[PDB]
């Protein structure tokens, strides 16, 4: 009733915005017919390659957190709505990691899996990022952010071998089934990289590693009406994600501390800005260590420099900027880039990504 | 009409909350009688020197944008509404710098001056801080922030040397005079702080100095319906505000890439974080200046701690926390603080220090 109400007007304005920005203004009147019709036959509508390819892209453009919007243009749009079994599912999986660490050389991309029907998910993906270090406890080992992941795994059937960097294997749900399947990840198909510094040659005493590819695969992705609750994405890193904090944050690896000890600095007073200098060279590091292994990484100036080509692109096409200040803002040095000296409009604009509730918990 | 009904609303509200955290409780009603004859018959009412000493507290307290706030109820307050003339003003004015700087070990302190009668300002400074260096155009000469007060100030009769680093003079207007009169600020009066660093000598080669006790004389205290416009507060800096913003931003005295030549590194890469490292050096630099010449600083770590500790008492105490997060995280590792990692309620609760229009410009 309601629903079946609130689709068709998300469609109506996402087909006439999209159809607008890919010159296809005049099909909108025939396309919007056969749309009505579909949803009154079925109670739902099927996008053409076209117009989820766009439809995911614009979600980018309008995601307010990210600073790499300006390459909103060039997502690698993978279709993968024709997936029916788990197999399938793994398979696309494990395409997404190939295809996109591409050997080092980050390729931006997303798969777009199976939509919601009735509210009723058809894929439904546990991890919140496709390759992500497991977590646990008695004292700390691991990434304490994915413990209650890691034990859901565990739960399973699934056991970690407890170093610091477990591998959390890919662990999703398919319709009709109660609990979710897990698959371990190849090794072969995940790039790590070993953090060391150009200077200081003690800094491999710390053994610290971390992954290439971010790939979030938690979020929904709402085009026109449209939940794809399973889309996994993912762009390169950000320097200062790792090294500022992950790396960092004390409810996270909290290695500050031991960075100052392999560069020669105390951690007596505060004063001595030590935290400080341990960030600068820990990132220095983290920048240094993965342009030494090929993978594509990018600095937080480099960053902010490219969102404010983005800003201006947005100007001269006549759309309307927004914005989280809060995470636009680097942690580390965010008053060295015009972001911080500049508001933002942090109005949710569709189509874009959103949180939803996680199975686990 | 409207405005005598305002005035007594927030009296009610101030009075109560007041005298509640005072223990007066039962000397409300009799207060409450006599202010309501007084709003009838001048106008306004006039508060007593325990309601404005708690009050600018209060006003201490609810300031969202402050992060040693822990320290509210120790303010030195200093009440001088019995000003008259343009020379009793500036004495108190001289008097504030002298007893706020304390020969280095800095008192937080407030100087109250008469508050606006029928909307009308009794003193007005023009001061966005009671010691502030000037700011030229050509090629850029002293602080931007300050060209348009400086331009002002040369619109009266002064003129600065054109240095980066002149004082600009004290310069308030009187009740009923059509301009601002200027006093120069006895250098006796004035610490300045050199900035020099505990490992690296050349650092001297940069000749960057920053006064001692930061003094924001143009924000208005509001208290119970009164509109002080022109109190003076002062507390002690924080490390990053002038190491990482005053001295650091593009718009500022930009002076990133100059500390990353006598630091000895290049300014090539982005990769490098050579910005970063000259930050921490250059903060690291500002704190042991301080500490060295006797003036109080706090680092952000310190001051951060403090707040946590701010945010415990409040919660013990059965208050509401207000705060932006925005402004309570530093500009230098906001990530290694607890502030990063928690959310804070922007809401406005009186008493408190407002923005109100620059006079000149
Ligand atoms: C191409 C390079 C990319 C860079 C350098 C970049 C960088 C960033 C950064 C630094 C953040 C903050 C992450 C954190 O603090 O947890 C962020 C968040 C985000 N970005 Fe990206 N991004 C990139 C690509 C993408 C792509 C491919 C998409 C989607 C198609 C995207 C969607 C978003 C979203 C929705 C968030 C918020 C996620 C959250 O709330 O956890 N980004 N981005
Ligand atoms: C005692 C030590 C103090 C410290 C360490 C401290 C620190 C800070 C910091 C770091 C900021 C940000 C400044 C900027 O980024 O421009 C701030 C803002 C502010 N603080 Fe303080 N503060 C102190 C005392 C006070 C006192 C004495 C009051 C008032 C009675 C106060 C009122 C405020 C207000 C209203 C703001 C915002 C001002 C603006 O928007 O420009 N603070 N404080």
């Amino acid at each position: 009733g309601s629903h079946a109400a609130i689709l068709w007007n998300e469609a109506k304005a996402f087909i006439a915005e999209c159809y607008a920005e890919l010159g296809k203004a005049e099909e909108v009147a025939d396309r919007l017919d056969s749309i009505k019709s579909e949803i009154d036959r079925t109670g739902s509508y099927v996008h053409t390659k076209e117009e989820l390819e766009h439809g995911a892209k614009m979600a980018w453009r309008n995601s307010n957190r990210c600073i790499g919007r300006l390459f909103w243009n060039s997502l690698n749009v993978i279709d993968r709505r024709d997936v029916r079994t788990k197999e399938d599912v793994r398979d696309a999986l494990f395409h997404h990691i190939e295809t996109a660490t591409n050997n080092g050389k980050i390729r931006p991309s997303i798969t777009i899996f199976p939509p919601e029907e009735k509210g009723e998910k058809q894929v439904e993906i546990w991890n919140h990022q496709l390759i992500r270090y497991a977590g646990y406890e008695g004292e700390a080992i691991g990434d304490p952010a994915s413990r209650s992941l890691t034990a859901a795994c565990e739960q399973l059937g699934w056991r970690g071998e407890r170093t610091d960097f477990d591998l959390l294997p890919l662990i999703f749900r398919m319709r009709g089934d109660e609990q979710p399947v897990w698959y371990e990840l190849p090794r072969s198909l995940v790039i790590e990289v070993p953090i060391t510094h150009p200077d200081i040659e003690a800094f491999s005493d710390l053994e610290l590693k971390w992954y290439g590819v971010p790939i979030i695969s938690d979020m929904k992705l709402e085009v026109g009406g449209i939940h794809y609750n399973a889309a996994p994405f993912n762009g390169w890193y950000m320097g200062t994600e790792i090294g500022a904090r992950n790396l960092a944050d004390e409810k996270r690896y909290d290695k500050l501390k031991k960075v100052a000890s392999v560069i020669g600095i105390s951690t007596n007073y505060n004063t001595d800005l030590w935290k400080d200098q341990a960030l600068v060279e820990l990132n220095k590091a983290v920048l240094y260590s993965y342009k030494k292994q090929g993978v594509s990484i990018v600095d937080h100036h480099t960053a902010a420099s490219q969102f404010k080509r983005f800003e201006e692109q947005e100007e001269e096409a006549g759309r309307k900027l927004t914005g989280d200040w809060t995470w636009l803002i680097p942690p580390i040095s965010g008053a060295a880039t015009h972001i911080f000296h500049r508001s933002y409009d942090n109005s949710i604009v569709k189509p874009n990504y959103f949180y939803q509730d996680k199975p686990y918990e």
